[PDB]
């Protein structure tokens, strides 16, 4: 066999090839409303936001459906527009939500009076349609909501109780808007604009840092949904929010982006093993008189601390309120992440802030004891609760009762939805006795709980996916990986006597699917290796013997695919049985233009932490286009998911806790092995390994524990210290550093330069130098002991770019770089030559 | 003629073979003391600083003059130990004075009572030998001065008026301590150690950054010589000190060297055309009685602002006071750099510091008009002034006159001694009239101005260098390089008829020399290529004839030569005609083993900036030890003194004003043009070139601008944006930047990185992570442009180091570095077959 070489092109024929093979975000956040015109040719709207085209803005689009279609035809429902035609808290809001795009992110919408509410730039805007005032056939004016507030305002939301009332964060404290009286209003003074971060360290209806980055809450208040009628002709609106202090909280340094300054920004970072900030609930009660002016605001504090109400609660992971406002809820999780609660919360639990001690003393008593925390629901695991977003609560039908549906991987190891219903009892702890709650005195019998789905596959809850619950025909439309790992499909089921699942999607492809509130229609975002995604709409409905029954049909299309692309070549989707005991899933591209008696040196392309897939049936051609690239010049390319990876259950994810670093290589050596045994190409003495993020630091722990398999590794913003990274990851999957020294030290690469070759162009680092999530010091204190241990190393720094790469200049020479150092170190001639 | 080719090494191999071929501070701060023992064997004791061997503390040591010796032999003095067995201030100080060693660093002596002061580590200590108390024959135990300061002590000084008093600075406020009664004062209430440095900007009797890193200055306050006697048997001690505030002077973060903690240290940093510090004189007036306590202490501020008595002056580059404390001397600069003004400041310019408004008006109208600051001299220049530590005031003879010696080069363009006699006129200026003072009303009239030196040469008063005076025999001891530009010489000289200069050092030799305050020995540390450096004493002594006449004698041996080095080829002195019209010096270093009809790859290293000199008559063995070992390996290598390097004169310095980097590597070619004409073994198709600090700055240039000329830059801790330096040095050399748009741009590589090649294996960086003189951001913009114009880059940190590298590991990976990246990128077979 023969070693192929890659053409050995110049650094500038590198980047002309690459300008040359260089040379928009598909509609999303659907929203169906009903026309009710019986003489009318449409039987709904859908508004959705969407980039026009190549490159532009997302906008608010609406489209028609029709009643009836040409089931000869295919009809592309086209585009109406909506509309007529940054500051440091909306760029650290883009790195936690992971936005890449400009203009509008989302939008609010109240049903009642069809008023749009959407932050576009600095501006908070409103639109109307779909109300009872009807349906545009034009675009409408953006109504800017004017202010006196001289910062950005952040998180505009819509009182569900009152279209007239927004609300919306400035410096970290929480304001009210009438967007017809134009009244502005202050609701919280707990942090001051002027102070310093050093001083000042109090926010209020805010997610704090670990939140947004490690469990995608991005608010920290919500409007109680109904207002409360007062004797007046008035009304009182209420606000719960999230309190936080952050006093106790790590201050670490980021250097600024602006790099003329030579200064850095502070930034309240809780590492591992350290304090995350001092959090309660807050209750903001608004009256307002009849003609909707505010005739006062009362801040209200819990009656007892938030440690004695919640004991060992660190982290409020979801919150919001019942359907008819009478108890808020809020899912809650303990240090460990090993503990997760659902627990009702009553207004009646909030007392007005009061500093006379006389007064306050007399607030307390004037509060029933009968009034307390409600634990409807509590779970635990000796992996991690993982958290995601469905919770539904149906109507009050008991009065001491609530039915809801949940989801958990607690009970079996594989997330599914379960019916449940609540006791509401009268707690036995009374607190006018005048002690500590014990253990278990909030917690509620449970009357029911009933499986709705099982089996050796998960429900899907994050990233958009979620339930929509038929409270008619009592169905729950779900996402989930029952026909395969590989594809996420549409499932619905009955929830009253569950059974039979059945799949509304088509097999051959891996889809996303946003159904109607009506449940009479879906939308899916469908691709699959060789297909580039599109964007089509589902009409649903049920046999005339059996409205349990759902059946899908084609209605039209939203986007279509462009086709496969003509200079792309797929992976192959691959599988090998495991002597750990799972089947493991890999992507194979074979070198463009085999040529036998030959072996190719090889590419393995890496992530290998929890909560990602790379292995599936989606296409790859936009996000891991330059994969093709390589297999186009004769590089061998592989990807494997490890165990640890998600879509495989809480036991294949759970491989790995207190053992990050340890397991990850072996899967990918054995997926390499699999691979040389059955395809004679692939040449072992020249692998290299890339990564980013947790990928960086899996392509480091590769060449450190295995330089036998190993040439070049290319780390990108890697971990090399897991006690600088923070709480609410760290600890999931790796527990507090002092019940896994042994843990913290293997799986850091930092503490082993000394097991890095002593041996040059085989490790290259690189890192975006204002890196916020993995901060710089990861690199530099590796680079300090790897000199200290007289290794080699080579570097690139991106000094304009933080975790992600944003600036196409920066990601034209990471690829220029990446691409010349694979030739001139594992692939080309002379890098067989330069070997001692 | 054949390509010689390098033997290609593993990093292992080239690891082993610098530590196989790695494998003492001389005497310092002399002191002669008298012993007055007519029947005693010894005329003299000498102290001084020293190692006692190769690797421990810096101490005092002490060693006997023989009243004769035996002109046989060679007398090696015997050290006799004196003595019996980091702050961050202390760090920053020791980058600031460029100390390498550990231990005493200086020493200050009374010698009316034999009280040495001194600072070892976080303790001040004194011991007493030498005074009326007699000589002790064995080591003595420090004495501690006890202190209830919480913090460390900086800069003790003894009162030369009374040494029971010292003076230190303490959380940057002035404090006094009596070594006998122990009380403890602090005289300046200016600073708050517990406050934030962005809040209390305010210091006392402390240099701020530009002065300790761009004028050597290291103490802002200076003890009266002699104390006035009271009529109450008690006495009145003065302190005058420079009180700073460093406001509105700009903020720069810099990583802390603790990466762990991911935090910056706060700088007050002037950079280039921003505020320097606002500074002004002030005066403490300590009263004590019969038995030495303090009765109290008044603060005197200048009786009109600084502004105003001092107008245009930007920088207090020197200070002190007159022989019998009548006045306080200043070295005053203007911000250009280009007027110095020596002004005599008499204490009744300084009245007590009060609020009352109707007393501080009383006390401004005490003092009377006739009182005011003295200009005794006033000198300008076209290219800039060099501030040296040369000043002699002879005691005062006449009334309204001052006689002093000052070195100069405004007149001739060569620094020369000058004896100046200035008449104290009363000013016309009078303050009651309410007026402020015209340009020249503190001028006084020069009755004398005396050449004592001239030609095409300069004086030394720099690094140590320094004059002695016999007021006796009316001589002047100076240092200079009259004999030649390569080699320092002690001269001599008489002050009242000047005529022949007397060289008293031998030639072949570059000399550094201590003349004894009694001007009867000197000391000279000597060496030159061939040979390491010595220390000798040398007894002086006149022809019966002719008083006036100086010969020497050598005496004793201090520190004995270890010999030629046994694995070290010295360079050659070369020199060629520039077509600049100068002769310009360079070293060479032939390859080791020189085999015929071969032309091997050429290193140039490089400073090529203001203020430093490498070619010279000097041993290059030690801190040059690298290019021999580069030589031992096949490499040519080269080092030329372009325009603008010192000892040659101001014309000669100025060649770069306002257009540095313009023309230094036009010489630098030309020299290597030079060579390769006279030597046929320079292969100039295979040039390197590396420096530090302006080294590296010119060896982007050398890349950016010749890359026809230099395969290879190496550029450690470079400036890439002029703008990003400090005032005192930019603003001396290139001015103000609104005066100099075009040289600021074309001086700073980082507004050129389209001008880098687009061909990679030819630029590295260096840098240390925590350097606070030139910040990293040169190294972050510089990639940051680097990256925008899609210029490939090889980069090196140092995370442990700031300017100099001083951990020896850091040293030992940048050697390996930097050896094994010229071997596989300009010297070895492999660099050959790479190149595209
Ligand atoms: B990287 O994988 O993007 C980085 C290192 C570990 C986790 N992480 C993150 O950016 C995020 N905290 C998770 C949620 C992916
Ligand atoms: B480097 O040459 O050490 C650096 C860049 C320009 C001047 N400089 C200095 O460190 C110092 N300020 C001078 C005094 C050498
Ligand atoms: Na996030
Ligand atoms: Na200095």
């Amino acid at each position: 066999l023969e070693p192929f070489y890659v053409e050995r092109y110049s650094w500038s024929q590198l980047k002309k090839l690459l300008a040359d093979t260089r040379k928009a975000k598909a509609p999303h956040d659907f929203m169906f409303v009903k026309r009710n015109d019986p003489d009318g040719p449409h039987s709904d709207r859908i508004y959705y936001l969407a980039m026009s085209g190549e490159n532009r803005e997302n906008t608010l689009f609406y489209s028609e459906i029709p009643k009836t279609i040409n089931r000869a035809a295919v009809l592309m429902l086209s585009w109406k527009p909506l509309l007529d035609l940054y500051s440091r808290e909306e760029e650290l809001l883009r790195e936690r939500k992971r936005i890449g795009t400009v203009g509008i992110a989302s939008y609010d919408y109240h049903q009642g009076s069809g008023t749009f509410l959407f932050q576009a730039g600095s501006g908070i805007y409103h639109v109307k349609d779909g109300g009872p005032q009807g349906f545009t056939q034009q675009p409408l004016r953006p109504n800017l909501v004017e202010t006196s507030c001289p910062n950005i305002r952040m998180d505009p939301k819509l009182c569900p109780a009152d279209p007239d009332w927004i609300a919306f964060i400035h410096s970290n404290d929480i304001w009210i808007s009438n967007i017809v009286t134009r009244e502005e209003r202050r609701l919280t003074y707990v942090h001051n604009e002027l102070a310093n971060m050093e001083e000042d360290a109090r926010s209020a209806g805010v997610a704090t840092f670990v939140l947004q980055e490690e469990f995608d809450r991005y608010s920290g208040y919500w409007w109680c949904p109904k207002a409360e009628t007062t004797p007046s002709g008035g009304k009182i609106l209420r606000i719960l929010y999230e309190e936080n202090d952050e006093s106790e909280v790590e201050i670490i340094h980021v250097t600024s982006p602006m790099l003329e300054t030579r200064r850095a920004d502070s930034f309240r970072y809780p590492k591992t093993g350290t304090a995350n900030p001092k959090v309660t609930f807050k209750m903001s009660e608004i009256m307002i008189d009849a003609e909707g002016r505010i005739i006062d605001v009362i801040d209200k504090e819990l009656i007892q601390p938030f440690e004695i109400l919640f004991e060992g609660v660190e982290y409020i992971a979801r919150a919001g309120w019942t359907p008819e406002g009478k108890y808020a809820w809020s899912i809650l999780l303990d240090r460990s992440q090993t503990r997760l609660q659902i627990v009702l919360i009553s207004p009646e639990l909030f007392i007005p802030v009061e500093d006379d001690v006389m007064e306050r003393q007399r607030l307390i008593e004037s509060v029933p004891d009968s009034v307390t925390p409600l634990i409807i629901y509590e779970e635990t695991t000796d992996i991690w609760i993982n958290i995601h977003d469905i919770f539904h609560v149906f109507p009050q039908s008991h009065e001491e009762e609530i039915e809801f549906i949940f989801a958990s991987e607690c009970k079996t190891g594989f997330r599914h939805l379960y019916k449940i219903t609540s006791i509401l009892k009268e707690s036995k702890y009374k607190r006018s006795s005048g002690g500590l709650p014990a253990p278990s005195d909030f917690k509620c019998p449970i009357k029911e709980e009933i499986a709705i789905t099982s089996g050796e596959w998960e429900v899907l809850g994050r990233h958009g996916s979620n339930i929509q619950v038929d409270e008619v025909r009592r169905l729950v439309y779900f996402e989930g990986t029952k026909d395969s790992p590989l594809e996420h499909h549409l499932y619905v089921v009955s929830y009253v006597n569950p059974g039979e699942v059945t799949r509304l999607t088509d097999r051959g492809y891996s889809h996303s699917c946003c159904i109607s509130q009506h449940c009479d229609f879906f939308i899916s975002k469908y691709s699959n290796q060789k297909n580039p995604h599109c964007v089509s709409l589902y009409k649903l409905s049920s046999p005339e013997d059996d409205p349990t029954c759902k059946t899908k049909e084609f209605w039209a299309t939203i986007l279509d695919s462009a086709g496969p692309l003509p200079d792309y070549t797929p992976p192959e989707i691959f599988s090998f049985e495991s002597t750990t005991g799972f089947t493991l899933y890999g992507m194979l591209y074979k070198p463009h233009d085999l040529q036998p008696g030959k072996k190719y040196p090889t590419v393995l392309f890496i992530y290998g932490g929890p909560q990602v897939q790379l292995v599936n049936n989606r296409f790859k051609g936009v996000k891991y286009f330059r994969l093709n690239t390589l297999a186009s010049l004769g590089y061998v390319v592989v990807v494997i998911d490890n165990r640890g990876s998600c879509h495989r259950g809480l036991k294949f994810e759970g491989a790995f806790k207190y053992k990050m670093g340890q397991i990850e290589i072996d899967d990918q050596v054995e997926g390499l092995q699999y691979l040389a045994s059955r395809y004679d190409f692939i040449d072992l003495d020249r692998v290299g390994i890339h990564g980013w993020s947790y990928g960086g630091y899996l392509s480091l722990m590769a060449l450190m524990q295995r330089s036998d398999i190993f040439r070049v590794a290319i780390a990108g913003a890697p971990v090399t210290l897991w006690i600088f990274y923070d709480t609410g990851y760290t600890e999931r999957y790796m527990g507090h550093p002092d019940q896994n020294e042994q843990g913290y030290y293997l799986g850091s690469v930092a503490m082993q330069a000394e097991k890095f070759p002593s041996e040059p162009n085989r490790l290259l680092l690189l890192h975006g130098f204002l890196d916020e999530n993995v901060h710089f010091a990861h690199t530099s204190i590796l680079l300090s002991f790897l000199v200290r241990a007289g290794k080699p190393y080579d570097l690139q720094i991106y000094p304009q770019e933080r975790h992600s790469i944003r600036v196409p200049e920066s990601g034209e020479h990471y690829e220029l770089h990446l691409l010349h150092y694979l030739q001139e170190n594992l692939g080309s001639r002379i890098a067989a030559l330069k070997v001692i």
